[PDB]
């Protein structure tokens, strides 16, 4: 049982970097193994090029407010959709090398990706894009636990 909130920190239509911000909260009664959790951000690549993901900042915040920095545990991979839609031909898949999300805890992920030649994207044709001043509940990003959908 989890809740996913999301926004894009940089809303410019034309940009050389995309910055998905995720916050995932365990609203259930038992711990979740983060090594089994994946998150998807769907978009159109606007000219296929090699891409790279980095996490700017990620942390697991306990129910009491404890802080555990996990930035270097956050991995990103790019997956092509073999049948594209008008607003999705690729997703960034965010995964974790390890960690545990206790009941009432949340993990916040400040993601970033770019083409290796730093060429432009257009965000207006990206399914998952959400301009907001802060995290909002958003059902156009998805989450899977051990490959089983848990948000979306
Ligand atoms: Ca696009």
């Amino acid at each position: 049982n989890l809740k996913v909130e999301f926004y894009n920190s940089n809303p410019s239509d034309t940009t050389n970097s995309i910055n998905p911000q995720f916050k995932v909260t365990n609203t259930g009664s038992s711990a979740i193994d983060l090594s089994k959790l994946t998150l998807r951000y769907y978009y159109t690549v606007d000219g296929q090029k090699d891409q790279t993901f980095w996490c700017d900042h990620a942390a697991i915040i306990g129910s009491n407010g404890s802080y555990n920095g996990i930035t270097s545990n956050v991995k990103g991979t790019f997956v092509k959709m073999s049948s594209s839609t008008n607003n999705a031909d690729t997703y960034l898949e965010i995964s974790f090398t390890g960690g545990t999300l206790e009941p009432g805890a949340h993990v916040q992920i400040q993601g970033r990706f770019a083409k290796n030649d730093w060429s432009n994207y257009t965000q207006s044709n990206d399914y998952s894009f959400k301009s907001a001043s802060q995290f909002v509940e958003w059902d156009q990003v998805t989450a899977y636990l051990n490959g089983v959908l848990v948000w979306g």
